[PDB]
C-alpha cells in the first residue's frame, strides 16, 4: 500500500490480543506502544523525544501485525499519547519513504 | 528516491543558504530544526512530543532544499534534539510511505 502525508500516517495494528491505532513513523528508531499490560519479563529503559526523556518498559521478541503485516522485535511501553512504530519494525514489513 | 529504513532516514538540507542534515519524519506534524540565524520574521510557539514541550521560533514561508527538491513553508527553530522534516514539508516534497 502507499500512505501519503496529508494527514497522520495512522494504520490499526495487533498487539497482546488488542487493536490500536498507531502512526508509522520513520523518525522513530524504536516502537512506543501506550501503557498495556503484556505479559512476561521486561527491562526498565528511558528514551527521549522533543521535550525529554520517559520511562518505559521494553519488552523483546513481542509479536505485532502493522497494517496486515506481521512483525516481531522489541516494543517499549509506557505513557504514550500515541502508538509509534518505529524502524525496528517498519523495515520488518519492507516499508520505504519516496519521492 | 526511495529510502528504506535500516538507518536513520538522514538527508541533507539548505535552508538560509546553510547546510545542514535533517531526519526525514513521519510521524511529525511540524519541521524543527536546531538554533540557528534565520533569515525571515518569526513569532513564539510551542510544539510537542515525547517528553513533553519545547519553546521554538516560528517563521513561515521559509524557503528549504531537501535532499535536492524544494519546499517553502513553515520551520520552528529552536532547542530540538535533531533537525526534523515533518509531514508539512515531505507532503510539498511528494513523499509517501510505502511497504
Ligand atoms: C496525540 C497527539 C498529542 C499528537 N500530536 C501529534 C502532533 N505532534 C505534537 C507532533 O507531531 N510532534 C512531533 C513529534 O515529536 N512527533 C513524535 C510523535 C509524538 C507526537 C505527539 C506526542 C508524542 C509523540 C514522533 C517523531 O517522529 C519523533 C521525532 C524525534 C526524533 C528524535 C529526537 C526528537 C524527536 N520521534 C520520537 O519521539 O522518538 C524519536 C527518537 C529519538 N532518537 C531516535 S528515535 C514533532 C513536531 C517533532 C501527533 S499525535
Ligand atoms: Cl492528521
Amino acid at each position: 500500500p502507499q500512505i501519503t502525508l496529508w494527514k497522520r500516517p495512522l494504520v490499526t495494528i495487533k498487539i497482546g490480543g488488542q487493536l490500536k491505532e498507531a502512526l508509522l513513523d520513520t523518525g522513530a528508531d524504536d516502537t512506543v506502544i501506550e501503557e498495556m499490560s503484556l505479559p512476561g519479563r521486561w527491562k526498565p529503559k528511558m528514551i527521549g523525544g522533543i521535550g525529554g526523556f520517559i520511562k518505559v518498559r521494553q519488552y523483546d521478541q513481542i509479536i505485532i501485525e502493522i497494517a496486515g503485516h506481521k512483525a516481531i522485535g522489541t516494543v517499549l511501553v509506557g505513557p504514550t499519547p500515541v502508538n509509534i512504530i518505529g524502524r525496528n519494525l517498519l523495515t520488518q514489513i519492507g516499508a520505504t519513504l519516496n519521492f
